[PDB]
């Protein structure tokens, strides 16, 4: 069929420069979520909304589940000025 779940889709504003310390997890390529693999203590990315496990949908208002593990990664480095991430409450 079609319908999709959802708890709480949320995003993060990860200002540039970061560093942005955190990875990232699966993909579209590994026919996964884009999930936060893992984060820096101490890091923006530490201190904001992102969490291991989240799920990420889009990255500076660009989906994922069409972006591979790396496009999404290579999505990290595009961004300049700010990080945006939209994850999702799994």
């Amino acid at each position: 069929g079609s319908s999709g779940s959802s708890g709480m889709s949320y995003s993060v504003t990860l200002t540039g420069p970061g560093p942005w310390g955190f990875r990232l997890q699966g993909g579209k390529d590994f026919n996964m979520p884009l999930t936060i693999s893992r984060i820096t203590p101490g890091s923006k990315a530490a201190q904001s909304q992102l969490s291991q496990g989240d799920l990420v949908v889009a990255i500076d208002g660009v989906n994922t589940d069409t972006m591979t593990h790396l496009e999404a990664q290579n999505k990290i480095k595009s961004a300049s000025y700010n990080l945006s991430l939209t994850l999702q409450k799994s």
